[PDB]
């Protein structure tokens, strides 16, 4: 009797195991170079993460020249979330702080790959008010080709993201009088 | 008695993992690499997607003796699309924009291997008309060796496509005085 | 009762799977090298499969001294169809155009490897006109060790073609006046 | 009778079995960069696990302008416990030792990495009351990037802490007149 | 009922795959070097199999002092027959082709390893009337170490085949005066 | 009836199996790097396991400024004990010999790493005795960091051990007026 | 009814592919080295398989101060036969033939490592009636170190085997005014 | 009815295969280094094996300042026998012969490893008489570190084995007037 009621509890946990070992391999990433051509120092490197982890930290400090790599990831197990996160830097010569925001979801039949940069006044830790704002009010661009923009305060950005799940997000921030690279 | 029911659920479900698996393991790529003999430079890349993804950025500027490298392909999982899409440069020697058009389907029982390439009027960018125009409207050329063309503007271009399904996609885009590569 | 219909369904999909894998992992290919010696440029690589393609593409062009290396395969899947195909330039110091066809069948139990070369007059592409010349008209050579012609205009070939199935098509085309390498 | 019994002792210890090799398989470590640029001395490095192992002896000592590089990681086998741990330092120049704490959790649902580092009074060894004072007295601080903070003695310390959970620690010792690298 | 006639079609199903894996993996081949120290250019290199294939051609030519490498193999797939062959030149220079015979049985239980090498008049292509000759008429060579013989015309061979089933056939072709390598 | 008797013996190797798997791909080994900074060559290299084995022998001897590199290890097998063992040299210098001892349990739940260093009077062999004292009599020191302590006769040790159960166990000796590498 | 007498075929051919599979994966060689010392080239190299077979042929002639390497094996499948067979060369400068002689069983309850050499009158093939000769009549050394020999003719030799199944044979030819290598 | 009896010889078979390659998977071996810094040369190297083989045979002779390396090891499959042996070299410059025997047992629940060495009257073959002095009446080591002894006639070894299953055996024989190594 019970037997096959347990065949029953063999074809469900057969279907969950596949649904679980499919979860956990879907890779989401993003590889994040933010490259400093602005004439200016950053430093206090800082980052917020409303989906993902990263392996490894920010440089402290970003001499003029120089690039951030950066390598966040989608959170190991059957997590169901993808990479979405801000890294934010300290531009003392300037009193205003740089953030960056990448999205690379899970689910691309609801949500599509989106990137932003901005200033913001003083000295700010990353945090989710940065990610509603670099999301919703300050207008992201798609992934699909390069985008430029004004930064304010003499400073302006050009970038672009792949538009696949396992993402390149390269920026490259400079002085307004320059040609993007 | 259901228990052969559960034998019948067993066989469904054995005959959709291997669809599942071979429609994920089907893989459909382009290399598309344009290279730029015109003697102006390039720039703004942008790209659409019709099917499928790539993992790297455009260039965002080509001058002169330099080439777009580009490696476009099928969505990962079960998708059953294949690669086709749009790479779009602004030209501002000419006041126009380049674009170039790669179809590299899922299902060769009812599609091949198809590209294209024009100038348009303007900075524009690669957008679904831009697709409906390079492959329907402006007569593609097939993956059957070399073709030849003038874009207008004192450029041309030859090229040419493989025809299988991870195919290589090569354009020269030349002065009309110069000799093909 | 129907359990062993299903019994008898397990015993019909094994043996097909089975099939299924053989005349997907069943490998037909040729490489293709064509070795200008002629003293005069081809230009316009032209190419047409009756059956197979190539993940790559021709030369625009072949300089005097210089060689066509060209790798055609089967279809991937379980296609049952060989490799048989024309690849073709034209050269304008002459005015007509150097065709090579090349068979290399799935199924040796009725058909066996053969290749040819030809000029035609004017440019033209490669195409199933060229195929049917080729191949029937034409009397194309077996995989047997090394064989010579004379093309017309001044032109001569020597080439051969290993039987297997995986088969080396080597062509040098020269000057009438010169010993085959 | 007792057959099917049996059979609820297979998909038990099935269950189980799945269980022990994903509580074997979650990897849990900390990198654990202390870098001295503190001008003093460190010696006699001691080492405390709540939670965790090494491999791998401290260095004796810690000259200037040399790091601490360590790799605590979790036990080996199905524990579901993280990494925990303090290292800790006597430094004779001040007559104080550093410590520096970290945790890096196996149940992220409750728990989240963290670091601290202080300087006590006199000789200590690493114990449990040094994680105490570091984990909930001392204030430690979040994996959300770059943080700064005084030790008292003429010393500072810049670090920062990856949120993963196989995650990278680094600090930087300084002096009170230093930048942070 | 029908059901165990099922499992009477599983025993005979096993059986057959073992059986057929087996005579695939079965590998059978000759390496053939045949070393040109005759004094005399060799020139059209032609090949006859009455069983096996070579994945190479033959050179078009031997000058003076270089040496065929050629690999013939048994046909891939569960085919139950060796690698069984002619090659022939032709010698300009005194008017004759040599040939090479060699066999490499499937079956050692009826047949062993042989080989032979003879002149015959004018220009040949290398077909079945060589391969009998060579194999019944002219007296071959079993696999037994070297072997030494005339060939007319001022030249002589040495050489020798293993005998194992993966043979090498060895052969200097030399003039009448010179001591064999 | 039987049958399920033979699945209760199934069920039983199954589990038993299991763990003679498990016991025997658990590891411990100590890595045993003692350095003779001493002033005095050791000589006579003798070794005891309570517990394990190695694979190599010990030098004969060891001169000033160099090193006993020593790898014990576990038993191959299921054999569910640890590592446990003295290795002790002669040093003629001073008449008395320098014993080491390490413990790397199998069982964490009841035991940890210890270690322990003692200089004993005239010529000995390490055996059972100097186990007991050094394990039991002469007060042996935790796997949490670098410990130091005199031996008597002019001479000092500092060392550490790894907490682990792969454990590296370092140790300098060096005369009583030397700090500590 | 007959389904169990399909169970008695399953048993059966289990234990009988188990078998084939344990007679093919046993593994017998001879590596033969036979380095010539004497003063005197050997020419045409013969050789006789009583078991085995080798992939490689004899070296032509062995000029003073080089060495046969021969590689001779187990025939290929589950054939339960050794490798046991001869080698030998003609000595022109004292009308003699040098024959080798090995066995490497495949039963070693039975049969142990032999080997033999020696000298005979003109030229003569390896055949049956010299591994007769060698293997009975002539009294072989034992696999258990060096042995030395006369040949006669001004001739000696030293050489020995390994006792394995997998053994080196190596043999010096000397003559007799040497001191063995 | 028998049905079950076959269920019990599947039973009994799958414990039997467990149990045979266990035991084949199971290694013993020794490698044995004897080094020659004697004063004078050793030849004519003679072997006895009570258990185990060797793939390699010793060198024919050691000069002063050389070692013989030798590498003995268990019979494959499943023998339940340990490496058991000795190695003999004549001295003709005392008249002598140096044995060296080693014991590495299968079954260390009954026996452990032993080593000795001794020299004999004369020039005298390895064999079972040596191995019955060496381990029974001549007083062998355990392999619990160094060991040093006279030989007589001017000369000296000591020595050292490891004690594992996998054991190294490193010997130096000196004259009487050295230090060992
Ligand atoms: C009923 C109403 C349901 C509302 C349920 C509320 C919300 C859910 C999603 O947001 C989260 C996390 O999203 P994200 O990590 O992908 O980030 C991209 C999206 N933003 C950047 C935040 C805009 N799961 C997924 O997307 C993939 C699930 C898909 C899992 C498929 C199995
Ligand atoms: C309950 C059902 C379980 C649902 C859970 C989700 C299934 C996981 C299936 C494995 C999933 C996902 C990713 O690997 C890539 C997307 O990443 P990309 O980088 O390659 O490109 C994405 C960028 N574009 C979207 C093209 C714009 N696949 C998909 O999105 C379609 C998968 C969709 C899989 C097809 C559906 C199966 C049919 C039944
Ligand atoms: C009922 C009427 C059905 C109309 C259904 C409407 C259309 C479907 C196809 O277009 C899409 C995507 O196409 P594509 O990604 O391959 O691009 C090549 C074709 N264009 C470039 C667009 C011209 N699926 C496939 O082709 C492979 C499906 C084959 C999957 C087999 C399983
Ligand atoms: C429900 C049935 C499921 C149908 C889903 C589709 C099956 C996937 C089967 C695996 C499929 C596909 C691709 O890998 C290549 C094509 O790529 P190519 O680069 O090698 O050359 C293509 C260029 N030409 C076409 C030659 C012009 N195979 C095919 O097209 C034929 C497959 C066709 C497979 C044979 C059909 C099986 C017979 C029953
Ligand atoms: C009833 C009448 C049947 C007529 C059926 C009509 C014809 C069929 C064959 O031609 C095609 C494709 O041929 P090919 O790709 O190998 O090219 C070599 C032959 N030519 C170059 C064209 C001369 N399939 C095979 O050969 C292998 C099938 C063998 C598949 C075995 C499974
Ligand atoms: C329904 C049955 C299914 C039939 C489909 C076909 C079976 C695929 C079996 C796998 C097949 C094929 C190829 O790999 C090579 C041929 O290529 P080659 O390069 O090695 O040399 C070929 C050149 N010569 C022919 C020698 C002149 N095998 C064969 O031709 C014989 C296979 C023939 C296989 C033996 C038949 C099995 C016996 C029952
Ligand atoms: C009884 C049930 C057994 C429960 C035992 C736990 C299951 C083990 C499942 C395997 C587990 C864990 C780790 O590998 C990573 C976390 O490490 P990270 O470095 O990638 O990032 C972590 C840092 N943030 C958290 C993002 C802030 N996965 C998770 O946390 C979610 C797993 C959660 C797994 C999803 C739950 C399954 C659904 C049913
Ligand atoms: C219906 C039965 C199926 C019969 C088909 C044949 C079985 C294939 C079995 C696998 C077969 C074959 C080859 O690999 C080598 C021969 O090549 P070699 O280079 O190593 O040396 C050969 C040169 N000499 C012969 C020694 C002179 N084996 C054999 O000949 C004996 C195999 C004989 C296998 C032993 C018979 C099994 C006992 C029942
Ligand atoms: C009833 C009373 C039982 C008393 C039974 C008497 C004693 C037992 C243990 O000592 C032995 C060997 O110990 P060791 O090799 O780990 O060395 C570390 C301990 N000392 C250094 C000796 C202090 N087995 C284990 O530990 C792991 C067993 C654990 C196996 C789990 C399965
Ligand atoms: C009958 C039951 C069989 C019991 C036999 C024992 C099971 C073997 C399970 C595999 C075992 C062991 C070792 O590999 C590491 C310890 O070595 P380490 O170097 O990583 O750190 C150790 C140092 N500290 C302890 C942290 C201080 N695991 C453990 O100790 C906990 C295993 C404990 C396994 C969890 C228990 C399973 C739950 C039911
Ligand atoms: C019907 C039964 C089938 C019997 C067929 C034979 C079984 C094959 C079993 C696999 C066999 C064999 C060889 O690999 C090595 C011998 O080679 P060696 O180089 O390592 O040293 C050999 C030199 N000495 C002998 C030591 C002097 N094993 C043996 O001899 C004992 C195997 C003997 C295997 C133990 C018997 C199993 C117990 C039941
Ligand atoms: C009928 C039963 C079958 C019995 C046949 C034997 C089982 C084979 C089991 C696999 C066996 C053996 C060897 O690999 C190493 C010994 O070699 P070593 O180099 O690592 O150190 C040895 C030196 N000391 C001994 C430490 C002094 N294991 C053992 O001795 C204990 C195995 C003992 C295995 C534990 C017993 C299982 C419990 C039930």
């Amino acid at each position: 009797a019970a037997g096959t009621i347990i065949a029953g509890a063999e074809l469900t946990i057969g279907l969950l195991q596949n649904l679980l070992d499919v979860l956990a391999n879907v890779n989401r990433k993003c590889a994040v170079g933010v490259d400093n051509e602005s004439g200016f120092r950053w430093q206090e490197g800082s980052t917020y993460f409303f989906s993902g982890t990263a392996d490894e930290n920010l440089p402290y400090s970003v001499s003029d020249g120089y690039a951030v790599l950066y390598g966040p990831r989608k959170t190991n197990g059957p997590v169901a979330t993808g990479v979405v996160g801000v890294l934010a830097y300290y531009i003392p010569s300037i009193g205003k702080t740089l953030a960056v925001m990448w999205s690379v979801p899970f689910d691309y039949n609801f949500y599509q790959n989106w990137w932003n940069a901005k200033l913001y006044s003083g000295n700010q830790d990353a945090d989710y008010d940065h990610y509603v704002d670099l999301y919703y009010d300050a207008n992201p661009f798609k992934a699909n080709g390069w985008h430029e923009r004004s930064l304010g305060s003499g400073l302006k950005f050009c970038g672009s993201m792949s538009s696949s799940g396992q993402a390149t997000l390269e920026i490259h921030v400079l002085k307004e009088s320059e040609t993007c690279m």
